[PDB]
């Protein structure tokens, strides 16, 4: 499979900058959604699991074809509650017609993450649309009860090493879990809808506590209301994480840094680029357009 990316006719930056104000429009508009966190957390989930299909043997998955758009992806299990964001991009898709479905879940991620004063991250256009049997089958997204081990070998799949699965699980400080879409309860943080480098802190600073929640599902919780997956807490666990999520618990910069490179990596893998292709764009916030 080579899935060669071929920029939407005519188009360039500043028709992109145009998707990405909208998005970012609409995040500032319906800030009401699931208890005032708003939309961000949940795209950022989005273009995440579009992307986490992957397979780095034989280039099937990620973000190209935008297969989410098919009953088989948008069903999986795994995938419960993502609905929230499809639907809220769905207006937008329709003012701009032009945009192929992977740029969109690509970009609609790129966009929360900034707009929720993140790191910038360049983000490249040109994924097409693929047939309906190009949709991957369910189960290649991670299982949320497991350990060190487990998450290291998932992320092969994908090959990230390390230091990008650390960086990457920084955004769990984002939004919350759901108990009737995963079988897990609450928030890792304080500060849920604003991006920082809060979920290692949490990690090394709280007292946490082995809990069953309502689902029958383990659960790490912490006296202040905060609580951590199993997969999130194995992180402490294991000798090579947890000096790496040192390293971003005393260094919000390089964090910032690390969490842009492996988020634009997650998003292209797959994906060739023409050197004939346009460079990536980085755009513009609300706040430094005046808007
Ligand atoms: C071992 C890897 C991972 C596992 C098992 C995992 C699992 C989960 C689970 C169970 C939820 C709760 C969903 C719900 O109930 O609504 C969740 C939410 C979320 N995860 Fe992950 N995750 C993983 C990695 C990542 C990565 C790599 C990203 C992003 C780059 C990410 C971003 C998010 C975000 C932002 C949410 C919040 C969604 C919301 O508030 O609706 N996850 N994760």
């Amino acid at each position: 499979l080579v899935h060669v990316a071929s920029v939407e006719k005519g188009r360039s930056y500043e028709d992109f900058q145009k998707v990405y104000n909208a998005i970012a429009l609409k995040l500032r508009e319906d800030d009401e959604y699931d208890n005032y966190i708003g939309y961000g957390p949940v795209l950022v989930r989005l273009a995440w699991h579009i992307s986490g299909t992957w397979d780095k043997h034989d280039n099937t998955g990620g973000s190209y074809g935008g297969t989410y758009r098919f009953k088989k992806e948008f069903n999986d299990p795994s995938n419960a509650g993502l609905q929230n964001g499809f639907k809220f991009l769905e207006p937008i898709h329709k003012e701009f017609p032009w945009i192929s479905s992977g740029d969109l879940f690509s970009l609609g991620g790129v966009t929360a993450v900034q707009e929720m004063q993140g790191p910038k991250i360049p983000w490249r256009c040109g994924r097409v649309d693929t047939p309906e049997d190009t949709t991957p089958d369910n189960g290649r997204l991670p299982d949320a009860d497991k350990d060190a081990g487990y998450v290291r070998t998932f992320f092969q799949r994908l090959n990230m090493n390390d230091r990008e699965v650390v960086a990457l699980m920084g955004a769990h400080a984002l939004g919350k879990t759901h108990l009737k879409n995963s079988g897990y309860e609450g928030p890792g943080g304080a500060a849920n809808n604003v991006f920082t480098n809060e979920f290692y802190l949490n990690l090394l600073n709280e007292d946490w506590k082995l809990e069953k929640n309502d689902a029958n599902n383990e659960q790490w919780d912490s006296k202040s209301g905060y609580m951590m997956l199993p997969t999130d807490y194995s992180l402490i666990q294991d000798p090579k994480y947890l000096s790496i999520v040192k390293e971003y618990a005393n260094d919000q910069d390089k964090f910032f840094k690390d969490f842009s490179k492996a988020f634009e990596k997650l998003l292209e893998d797959g994906i060739t680029f023409p050197k004939d292709a346009p460079s990536p764009f980085i755009f513009k916030t609300l706040e430094e357009q005046g808007l």
